């Protein structure tokens, strides 16, 4: 089991961390969700799904930066929804093949507090996100630690 990031940055059998620098709306209005969509930028895959079946959970879903002081979070897991910054490891979800398949995982941020100006800033660190990967085969317990970095300004609008 080994995942990548949508640009091809990889974390290899036996877990780790990569950066991901994700796109977000410019614009989130009060009462509006800014969505983190994860599922477009992070893959991963089962390396012998003939005699293994790979599960993978969210282990901890952590904010920082304008998201941790102002913002209001959920994190959708394989279609259900869930506090974000965590405070449970979600359901398991199954990789069983070799080609690359979304890991689907995205966050809804909603506005609390807002002076009109940038919410977050352009390079600042969001979020934290830990895959756990575990298996029906052996003991392995990986993790896979994605630093979510905000590629532009997000401005909420007063
Ligand atoms: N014949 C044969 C044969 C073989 F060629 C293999 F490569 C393996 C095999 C391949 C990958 C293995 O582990 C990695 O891939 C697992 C599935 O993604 C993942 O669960 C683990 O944590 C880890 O990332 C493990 Cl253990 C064993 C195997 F079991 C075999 F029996």
């Amino acid at each position: 089991f080994a995942c990548k990031t949508a640009n091809g940055t990889a974390i290899p059998i036996g877990g780790g961390s990569a950066n991901v620098y994700v796109n977000l709306a410019p614009v989130v209005n009060v009462g509006q969700n800014l969505v983190v969509d994860l599922s477009t930028q992070i893959f991963c895959h089962n390396d012998y799904p003939e005699t293994i079946t790979d599960y993978v959970t969210l282990q901890r879903g952590s904010a920082y930066g304008g998201v941790l002081s102002n913002f209001s979070g959920t994190v959708k897991y394989s279609g259900s929804s869930y506090p974000f910054p965590t405070t449970s490891e979600t359901p398991r979800v199954v990789y069983n093949s070799r080609t690359d398949k979304p890991w689907p995982v995205a966050l809804y941020l909603t506005p609390v507090s807002s002076a009109g100006g940038v919410a977050i800033k352009a390079g600042s660190l969001i979020a934290v996100l830990i895959l756990r990967q575990t298996n029906n085969y052996n003991s392995d317990d990986f993790q896979f630690v994605w630093n979510i970095y905000a590629n532009n300004d997000v401005v909420v609008p007063t």
